[PDB]
């Protein structure tokens, strides 16, 4: 129950503009660690870590 990795399924086609924030879960046992909190509906969804915009969004946040 509380032992299952939190992200069982992911969303593939979430857009940067519709994200309040990304949560990056500290779950190294687990395949999927990226969660989006969505602007339109306030849902939290797990997202595809290969989504191209994610890498740029996080790089930006690192103020490099």
């Amino acid at each position: 129950l509380s032992y299952r990795c939190p992200c069982r399924f992911f969303e593939s086609h979430v857009a940067r503009a519709n994200v309040k924030h990304l949560k990056i879960l500290n779950t190294p046992n687990c395949a999927l660690q990226i969660v989006a909190r969505l602007k339109n509906n306030n849902r939290q969804v797990c997202i595809d870590p290969k989504l191209k915009w994610i890498q740029e969004y996080l790089e930006k946040a690192l103020n490099k």
